[PDB]
Order: structure tokens, then sequence, then C-alpha cells
């Protein structure tokens, strides 16, 4: 297909578990659709999750009621490169917005294979036969993505080994947790630690060998979600908050939200009754997957 990953591409995601940054749409675009977008999503009354009972879960799934997302998740520059990694019948299964405010704390280290990480229960299921996880993560820059705002960072070709172990809890407290500093970094999980998921309580991430992932406004990064990634803490020294548009993909036969129809975490609480997948690449999906084919106010999931 037009955007497909090059076989040199390939390899070099193979290896390192994230490839890129491409365009999806120019600085100057991205800014503009920004402006408008930002304000249209202050109205929640077509989100698909009305009563949050709070929480970080605000920020979820917003491309079931927005016209601009729901094109953005389907964009051919995003989902040629996803087929070339995850194959014929894709589905995005969910999208987050990760804000850093002026002064926030940077993401702390993680890595996700089952996505039980904060609720204590697993949200995506792949074929226990293999040794396949996680999710592809595509992280659009809505801002500029800069080291002192706050740019994602990356430990390469640590997504073949977790560090972590999802069955175990972690405590939400948000009180406690605001700029905590760990080995030299102010870093949090949205009102979690999560270096209580780790396998060794006394390893620690190899930040050493993190490299950043500087961004212009318009771009994406694709990564594996099983990637040990982070963000750096965004210092203040710019007035403008930085904006990433998370979009995660997995393969149509992976189960999605088996045996839920509600999740709890991040201090809140959802109804998945207006939740559905949305089938990006090819056109068959099995039956225990629901999917939606438009928004909430009726804008179908296509690129414009
Ligand atoms: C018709 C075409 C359909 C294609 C379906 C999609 C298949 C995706 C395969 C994959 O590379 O998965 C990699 C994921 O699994 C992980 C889980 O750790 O890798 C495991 O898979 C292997 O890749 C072949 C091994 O290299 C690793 O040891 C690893 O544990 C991480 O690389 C990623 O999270
Ligand atoms: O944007 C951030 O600070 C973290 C992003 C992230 O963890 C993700 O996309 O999975
Ligand atoms: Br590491
Ligand atoms: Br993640
Ligand atoms: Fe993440």
């Amino acid at each position: 297909k037009k955007f497909a990953l090059t076989a040199e591409q390939r390899a070099s995601f193979e290896k390192n578990g994230f490839i890129g940054p491409f365009d999806a749409y120019s600085p100057e675009e991205m800014k503009e659709t920004w402006k408008r977008t930002r304000l249209r999503l202050l109205d929640r009354s077509a989100a698909a999750y009305q009563d949050l009972d709070a929480t970080n879960i605000a920020n979820y799934d917003r491309h079931l009621d927005d016209d601009f997302l729901a094109s953005h998740i389907c964009r051919p520059e995003i989902c040629d490169r996803v087929e070339s990694i995850l194959g014929p019948n894709v589905l995005c299964w969910r999208t987050e917005f990760f804000p850093k405010y002026p002064g926030d704390e940077g993401t702390d280290w993680h890595q996700a294979d089952t996505f039980a990480n904060a609720s204590g229960k697993p949200q995506i299921i792949w074929p226990e036969n293999e040794e396949f996880g996680g999710t592809i993560t595509v992280w659009t820059a809505f801002t500029d993505a800069n080291i002192a705002n706050g740019c994602l960072q990356f430990i390469p070709g640590t997504q073949n080994s977790m560090n972590y172990d999802e069955t175990k809890r972690m405590t939400y407290e948000p009180d406690a947790n605001n700029s905590v500093v760990k080995d030299g970094v102010r870093r949090g999980f949205f009102g979690y630690d999560y270096r209580q998921l780790q396998i060794d309580e006394n390893w620690k991430p190899d930040e050493a060998s993190a490299v950043p992932m500087q961004m212009k406004a318009g771009q994406f990064i694709i990564f594996w979600s099983t990637l040990m990634h982070a963000s750096y803490p965004h210092s203040g020294e710019s007035q403008e908050m930085r904006m990433g548009f998370a979009s995660r993909y997995v393969p149509s036969f992976v189960h999605v939200y088996p045996d839920s129809d509600h999740i709890e975490e991040y201090g809140g609480r959802i109804s998945l009754e207006k939740y559905g997948a949305v089938q990006v690449i090819g056109d068959e999906t099995p039956e225990y997957n629901r999917l939606v084919t438009h928004t909430t106010r009726g804008k179908k999931f296509e690129a414009v």
C-alpha cells in the first residue's frame, strides 16, 4: 500500500521496537485542527462514557464521539504502516489523550501486555498458545513535543522481555504520587506508581540507554506497548502544554475486553455499553469482538 513500511523500516522496527516519526499532517494543519478540537472536546454530551464515577479515563475513546478523531485513527499514513506489522485485519480498540501541562511530572517507565496493569483485569488477550502480546501504539503529536515539554523516551530493544507483572496490583493514590523523584527525575503514572508492578523489586530501568523522541506537531511514532517507554517531565519553560494522542491497534483475533462490561481504573469506572472496536484495516473480525462503524454523532470511521 502507499504508506507501507519499507523492508529497512520493518527491520528497524523489529530491532528497536519503535519506528518513525512519520507525518500525518503538516504542523500548520495540526495546529489549526488542534485549536478547534481542544474546544470541541470540552463538550462531553455525546461521549461514549457519560458517568465516570470519578480520572484519566476521561481521556479515553474520544474517537467514538469526535468527527476529526474518527478520521484520524483511519489515516492511511498510519494504517498502512500498522498493516505492515499487524496484518490484514486490524482493530483500533483504544484511544487516549496524554496531556503534559507546564510543570507536569514525566510519565513513569512502563510496559503493558494485557492492560490489566491499572484495573487488575486483562483488557486485551492474544492467543494463549503463542508468544505475542501488547498493542501497537501510534502516538501522534497534537503539539510539538520536545524534551523540555515532556516528549517521549524509549529504551530500544526491550519489547521482547517484560519487566513488570500486570497480575500484581498498584494502588491509586494521586495525593502521594505527584512528582515523586525517581532516579533523579520527577515521574508518575497518572496517580499510580508503576514500579509497584516490577517483577523484581530491586531491578531498575536501564535509563542510561533511553533515547528521546522529539516530534513536530502532526507527526506520529509507532511502537509496541511492550517496549520500555516513558516521558520526560514538562519543565514549564514553555507555558504551552504538550498533547499526545495515542491510538492503539491489535489484530482482530485478539480478544478485546473479554468478560467485561465495565472498567474500573485511574479513580473512575465506566460502562462499555457504547464502546466498540473499530475495524481500520480489512473486513473480518470474530464475533467475540463488538464493533462500531460510526461515531455517536453518526460519522463513519473513515479517513477524510
Ligand atoms: C497474516 C499476518 C498476521 C500478523 C499478526 C500480527 C503478529 C505480530 C507478531 C509480532 O511480531 O509480535 C511481537 C509482540 O510480541 C512480543 C512480546 O514480548 O514479542 C514476542 O514475539 C516474538 O516475535 C517473533 C519474539 O521475538 C520475542 O521473544 C517476544 O517475546 C513483542 O515483540 C511484541 O509485543
Ligand atoms: O504521553 C505520555 O506521557 C505517555 C504515552 C504512553 O505511555 C502510551 O502512549 O502508551
Ligand atoms: Br530496561
Ligand atoms: Br502502554
Ligand atoms: Fe504507555
